[PDB]
């Protein structure tokens, strides 16, 4: 089958190398055809789309919390803290002595104050609109979402503890305590306001509302950080978050929302040059990352085209025979150069237009990594390909055509196999879940398809004009000029197969070397395999930006000073009958109520912080819904009037509502189905007040999804998770939740009436990207596996190679694999899709630095092993090292200046090792093992080559 | 460049022949990767997409009227007549004697009466919504369009002057005028309602309202037909019109509409079925011509799949050299039969298969069409390869390999320039505005280029592999039996050439003969070019269904016996001040307004139906608006009372409106802006009653769009055409409507205050279909020069063919072209889309029967004409004719089976014209012509093909 393929590609190469201007124009006519449909490109920036499976279960979560409840609100969080503020005690008189930190300095807070304020009334131009878009037009409204005004939006900061007001914060008052006078100022209030946040009346001296401006209580975790336990005086930086309403991707609203975040992240950025010797401010928005991850694709993508210029001229030097110091300007291949380059290029670009072409849409690491990557990898097939037809000597009585097709028929079976691996491969390594690396390895698939396809035609037609100059003794490149004079004939031996053949066969294939290289490869693998075991599994998030962004300070602080994580939604799907006894019974906390309930559940979870990834428990409706019914002046229905029976609420002090909301209470209070039903509505909508504190639309508004009927659907459960600071912290938080909630529903699904698809599942923002890596290992090594049989199988028919050749074929690919693995994981660099990627691609790599060097050892005739594997390492391992070692360096030293961390990390690095590994394996390793336990040759696998060549003459 | 093809060619097929298989299987697996789209097939059914051009004048005047009036309503007729009902004479006594149509007995009356009632109350199951949908819920209401019931839709007839009363109907009275008594049945009323429609009272002794039962007045030509002038009396066909409110594609009312619209078409066959004796039922529906289309489609795709049967018996018949009678199971090319088949149907589906993947949708032409159209053009290359293969001497000591590419080198070039020629023509026929005709031009053009791509690979491989078989003396088709025993071996001078060099050539090129056929194709083409003045352009509507279909009897009845075509809708764009005084004089035909004005001029229009196409004056908002403020007590506001100064309706006969609409009246009642602006809304709302008969919620409820402000935006003027018949009446109707509108505009944009950019064209039904015919002769001319300029300019540089031969080529082609157009007119063929891109197919297709010939007779060295000429015919003409001829006929014959009488009339009449002039020119007139004024023949033609066979052997 090898010599069929060798005669194929013969016949194929002498008839294109005998028309070579017509097809190469029928070659470039495609290509610029597929080209053309750049115009068509569309990236895709939102992280959302690009590191998330559509089809996964937390996306099916997300779209099932985003249909029954709305989407999660957009958070721009602003983290302050004093750098230069020791501290100053004192005591309150009625908490004792107290340590207040320096960043609780009056000056400060006014500031803070300042600063918010003229946040608030910001205004965009918005020119979409063409009017000034306020806050209050798309600020988070948890009470009064409709009439919403700037003192009617989700502004969480110390200062919602005095609702933003110059007066209480500068208000002081004369306590008298057990006979002892003092003064009372805005601290004792805080730090009576810290231990208990929902309180309408201080009674400190001060009747001061601790209650928020907006009118939902502000938790002490929301505005302050940096704390341990209930020491809050001592916070170490204040907090302020504008909370903003989300909309789906269709809504302009959500283009006003992000044209607000601009004018906020301006806003504040003249704040932080404003204050250097008194804060140190960091700030983030919903649209910043967005922003931050696509800002260096165009920034950075002129340093990388330097790569194509510098192989371009590597080529243009390493294919020239200079050896007469006067026809050096008739020898240098600068056309064979130029050729290469606009091969690749033509490719790449036909790769990207064909994929913009079906309108799937690129992203930052098609743009930045697929022409760089690609180039390094298919240019080998061709300089493999010109160094053969320069090794081959011409027959006499021989037309160059026949020689060219002759060269083309020697090496397109390797040239072919290689070209194979890489796309089965890519294609293969494009069933991963994340939208972006499958676009990407598609991309990068169909690019090396494309690139074989033109290699065949398009640079065989170009070597043959570039041969047909040659033998005219014409110019090196500017071929108008012709021949200077009478250049004296050219003829040499090599200078690489020279070094080769007197330096390195001999010192590598030195008796004593061989057991060297033999015994250190076999302790490397060992040590590979052991250090394997120290892997970390996660992309990290932070990694994934540049390395001068403000979000790199902004994560650093939200690890360092924040107290909670992300907010929890234990989210309650549909087909439970709440309106039962039991059903309220199951979900309670409070006396009068079963033992191990849902939120009795979470409080023992949250116990233990480390354990279970919960630090608060669960503010649940349904408690304070059964508090709210307690005959304690909330709901009142009237005793007479117009309006008999009906819900006056707890701000009108009448005497015509003085019939309590229910029946008389001598056990536990549980409302009957009418009365839930009735009741439901009154507590969702009924505002905290001074009267009672307990109401629905303080914190369970949009809660609990009621449909017209008045039957409820859904209800979700806020639990606060502990600060997740690493992928594994993260990946861990949802393993814990996952496991707990499910713990929950065994026994939710026990009570009479729940539907058997009831379900419980712990919703949270960042559930989208880090689920992964829950089950990230198995389909990795399944992939890895099920890439290593066909490459394998392949290499094992096209090649035609013996057992015995295939096996360490096998065997070096295992081995250069582990070692790239351990190596990855020595230096530092995490294990998820886009290692998985470039795992599958060392893969399909591997091939180019083994198969050659085998076939060159398994087609040969010298008597003893030890001169097949001197021979074999000089005709082959010279041609693998000159090509692919030093076309894949070029390619690839380039992404080394990436300036975004993800590229730099995940293919400068990797790319790099593989690259490495592959040499060392396939010059060193390779040669040593095949002049050991290498095949036993057979005459009848040269002496069949001579029966394809004058045949096909 | 001739013999650089043949040898670039000759390279590649000795190269294809000499690795079978393999291309086959590369050659298979693209074709079935293409065909695969054929899952993704989506018919285009409606009209409106399928027979107009999208961004034209009348689609943007279409658009223009539905955003601004909403769609036009559908309308569902049903035609009777009574057969066998001669007469009878009655005097009313009060119009005097009357002779009363058989179809306006009482009994008749009753039974339509019966029907109608029935088609009322008549629901679908609707299983879609899962609700019985009544008439009620999608019907068109022109008076109260919210809160319809089954008495408030729009449901025209005679029954209409009686309400739909059976006791009206059988209502009696006795009348004495001027001493003598008479009885008054419903006769009388009926004759009093066809002259004056808008009465209330009837005032012939009979107090019956002659107004309609949803209460806007029906006119005599709605209900009845068959009359001329105004004797209704001798009415021929009563008429009955439930039309439906339109919606658009997006709306699932139009689904409930069409449901609703079939459940109507099965109960009017069941009323057909019902009535045999006594109605002669015609009925029609907006969804009947869709589904009468589209029904042959699939019920006759089955019939025409034989012609493939039929071209593979034919071609496994004319290739298999029978001369033993012993081995006609060894030579009969049943392989080459099934290539050829399987070769036409892989480039049909992978043609339709690609076009189906980029979401183009398909129709009833692609289907019917393409796979057999494609079949007869694109199985004459193969013909002529393999029949140039067989003739050809194989050289001593030269393999098949080499032989087979020696062939395809020489019969490559006319093979390339006739499927150029045809890919080339089918892509400038696909440059008609009609979307039908564009994708089945581009369907057929991508068909032939994979075609030739499939012809030049994948067949020469079979070729191979079958001259293979023939070489190891095996059986014909079933190769596994392999040789019997010991055939004969075989050698023969060909039946074809053996016929053709004894009869033909001899008989053909007879000095006598010559100067006969030349006189006679003069002759012909003076003939042909004078008939071609009796053209009839425009393709025709009922000539587009099916033989056997109802819409047929239909349309019969409608051209008979209707009185009035569509209703044209004078649409008056924006920028208009109808407020002013000059604004609405110069729309108003009454006393006291300016001499040819809008309606007016309309009125003057429809004196001469003939010369300008309108039947009826038209019913002007500004009129009827100006003669409802006459104060004749219809518009009143109050004199006292809560409502000051508010409209009192006409129905209310109370003193508390005794005020007048507007001021003293001397001379023209002409309201202010003030009144204007404050009166329309009042107009257009007020419906009407007995007390006066003016109101616009009769006729002019959505005639006029109104903003919210109060300025009229746009207003259309309602006109009905004369009876259209023919394609030419519609086109001359359509061409006079937008002269007059042009007219009237000319004289509107005069007025103080008009926009430059106001416009009033005359908006149909019918439009957007009829109105290419305008300009499709410039159109056609164009296109067929602009498709007979690069076939001869391709065909002088891709042959290499002297002035002299291309000259006569294009000669030759012209001459076909002008008497296929002859023949078309003669026939009685209309000229139109179809037509266009048959005659530019004939233009592609005609170098198949010219070209071959051609060159044969330029490569030549015979030393007189006639021997030159003589050997020429006979080594092509035999070739041409077995090919290209025989072919044409099984796949173009089988459409004459079509029983859709759109395909039957425009592919299989024209494509057999077509063909059969292709075969006489290019066998006949071609050879003589080329015997008499051929090229002088230089020996440098032929002596040049041997330096091109022996360098690439
Ligand atoms: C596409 C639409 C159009 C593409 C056509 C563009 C071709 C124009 C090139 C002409 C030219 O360069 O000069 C050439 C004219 O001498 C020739 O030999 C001309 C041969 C043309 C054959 C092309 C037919 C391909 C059709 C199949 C289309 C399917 C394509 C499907 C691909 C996806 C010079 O020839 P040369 O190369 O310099 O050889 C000299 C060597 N020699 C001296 C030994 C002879
Ligand atoms: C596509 C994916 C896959 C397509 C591959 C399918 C090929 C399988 C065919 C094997 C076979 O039929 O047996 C063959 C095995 O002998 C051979 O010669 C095998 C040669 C295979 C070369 C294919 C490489 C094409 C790659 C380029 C891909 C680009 C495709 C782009 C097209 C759009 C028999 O050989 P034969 O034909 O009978 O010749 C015998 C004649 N002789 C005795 C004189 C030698
Ligand atoms: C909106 O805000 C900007 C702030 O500079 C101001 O100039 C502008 O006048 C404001 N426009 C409106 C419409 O309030
Ligand atoms: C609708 O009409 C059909 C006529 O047969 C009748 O059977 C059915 O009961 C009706 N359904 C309703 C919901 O009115």
């Amino acid at each position: 089958t090898h010599t069929l393929l060798g005669q194929f590609f013969q016949g194929w190469g002498t008839w294109v190398a005998s028309w070579p201007l017509t097809i190469l124009v029928l070659s470039v006519i495609p290509v610029v055809a597929l080209a053309a449909g750049l115009v068509f490109t569309e990236l895709t920036t939102d992280p959302v789309e690009l590191w998330s499976a559509p089809n996964s279960q937390a996306r099916s979560e997300k779209a099932f919390h985003d249909q029954h409840f709305g989407p999660f609100f957009r958070t721009n969080q602003v983290i302050l803290t004093a750098p230069n503020r020791s501290s100053y005690r004192y005591d309150s008189l009625l908490l004792g002595p107290k340590n207040f930190s320096g960043i609780l300095d009056l000056d400060l807070l006014l500031e803070l104050l300042e600063l918010q304020e003229r946040l608030r009334h910001l205004q965009v131009w918005s020119p979409e609109a063409q009017r000034n878009i306020s806050l209050q037009d798309i600020c988070y409204a948890p009470l009064n979402p409709d009439n919403t005004s700037l003192y009617d939006c989700c502004i969480n900061s110390l200062l919602q503890y005095f609702q933003n007001n110059r007066t209480l914060l500068l208000l002081t008052a004369n306590q008298t305590l057990m006979g002892q006078t003092s003064q009372v100022d805005w601290k004792d209030h805080f730090l009576y306001c810290a231990n208990a946040p929902l309180t309408f009346k201080d009674g400190t001296a001060l009747a001061l509302s601790c209650m928020a401006d907006y009118g939902a209580p502000v938790f002490p975790f929301l505005a302050i950080g940096g704390y341990k336990g209930k020491d809050y005086s001592e916070a170490e930086a204040l907090i302020m978050t504008f909370s903003l309403n989300n909309y789906p991707a269709g809504d302009p609203r959500l283009a006003q929302a992000k044209l607000w975040e601009e004018a906020f992240l301006e806003e504040m950025r003249a704040f932080q040059r404003r204050m250097a010797g008194m804060f140190q401010v960091t700030f983030m928005a919903e649209r910043s990352l967005e922003d931050e991850i696509n800002r260096t694709t165009a920034e950075d993508l002129p340093i990388f085209a330097t790569s194509y210029i510098v192989i371009f001229l590597y080529i243009s030097l390493a294919l020239g025979s200079y050896s007469s110091w006067s026809r050096v300007m008739v020898d240098s291949k600068a056309t064979l150069g130029l050729g290469g380059v606009a091969v690749v290029l033509g490719a790449v670009m036909a790769a990207m237009g064909f994929f913009s072409y079906l309108g799937i849409r690129s992203s930052l690491v098609i743009l930045q990594v697929v022409p760089f990557l690609v180039l390094s990898v298919g240019a080998d097939n061709i300089f493999i390909f010109v160094l053969e037809y320069q090794r081959l000597p011409r027959r006499p009585g021989e037309p160059r055509e026949v020689h060219i097709g002759r060269a083309l028929g020697r090496v397109a079976p390797s040239m072919l196999l290689c070209s194979l691996s890489e796309a089965i491969c890519f294609f293969l390594g494009a069933l991963t879940p994340m939208p972006a690396v499958r676009t990407f390895a598609l991309t990068s698939g169909l690019a090396v398809i494309l690139d074989f396809l033109l290699q065949m035609s398009a640079f065989v037609a170009l070597l043959s004009l570039d041969s047909k100059r040659q033998e005219a003794s014409r110019l090196d490149v500017c071929c108008c000029v012709k021949p200077q004079e009478l250049p004296p004939p050219g003829q040499g031996e090599g200078l690489l197969l020279g070094f080769f053949q007197k330096a390195y066969a001999p010192f590598l294939l030195h008796w004593i070397t061989r057991g060297v290289v033999l015994l250190l490869f076999l302790a490397l693998f060992g040590v590979s395999l052991y250090s394997m075991c120290h892997i970390s599994v996660g992309l990290d998030q932070e990694l994934a930006l540049p390395k001068d962004s403000y979000l790199l300070d902004y994560f650093l602080f939200l690890n360092r000073y924040f107290e909670v994580g992300a907010p929890v939604y234990f989210v309650t799907t549909l087909g439970y009958n709440f309106s039962s006894e039991a059903g309220m019974n199951a979900i309670c906390s409070s006396a009068g109520c079963n033992n191990f309930s849902f939120t009795q559940k979470i409080q023992y979870a949250t116990e233990f912080p480390e354990q279970s990834y919960l630090a608060i428990p669960a503010s649940s409706w349904v408690d304070d819904f059964i508090d709210w019914l307690t005959p304690s002046s909330c709901c009142r229905l009237y005793i007479s009037g117009p309006n008999k029976d009906k819900f006056c609420p707890s701000t009108v002090n009448s005497l015509n509502c003085l019939k309590n909301c229910m029946s008389i209470t001598m056990g536990s209070v549980r409302p009957s189905v009418e009365q839930f039903h009735k009741y439901l509505p009154w507590f969702l909508n009924d505002r905290p007040n001074i009267k009672c504190p307990k109401g629905g639309l303080a914190a369970y508004s949009t809660s609990v999804n009621l449909t017209s009927d008045g039957q409820v659907l859904t209800s979700r459960f806020m639990a606060y998770h502990k600060p997740l600071k690493n992928s594994q912290d993260y990946t861990e938080a949802l393993r814990a939740a996952r496991e707990l909630a499910a713990n929950i529903t065994a026994d939710l699904r026990k009570v009479p009436g729940t539907d058997p698809a009831f379900e419980v599942f712990p919703y949270t923002i960042t559930n989208v990207f880090y689920e992964q890596y829950l089950t990230i290992l198995p389909e990795g090594l399944f992939m890895l596996s099920l890439c290593l049989v066909p490459t394998f199988a392949v290499s094992c028919l096209l090649l035609g190679l013996d057992l015995r050749s295939g096996l360490l074929n096998l065997l070096s690919i295992v081995m250069i694999l582990v070692d790239t693995v351990g190596f990855m994981a020595l230096w530092g660099i995490s294990y998820n899709a886009v290692s998985l990627i470039n795992l599958v691609s060392a893969v399909g790599m591997s091939v180019e630095f083994v198969s050659h060097i085998t076939r060159s050892f398994a087609i040969s005739t010298k008597p003893t092993w030890l001169e097949r594997a001197k021979e074999a390492t000089i005709s082959m391992g010279s041609a693998v090292f000159a090509g692919v070692a030093m076309t894949n360096l070029p390619g690839i030293l380039v992404l080394g200046l990436a300036k975004a961390q993800l590229i730099q990390i995940f293919f400068f690095r990797l790319n790099l090792l593989i690259t490495l590994l592959g040499l060392l394996h396939g010059l060193v390793f390779l040669p040593v093992i095949l002049s050991y336990v290498g095949p036993d040759v057979n005459p009848a696998l040269a002496l069949e080559q001579k029966r394809a060549e004058e045949a096909v003459a």
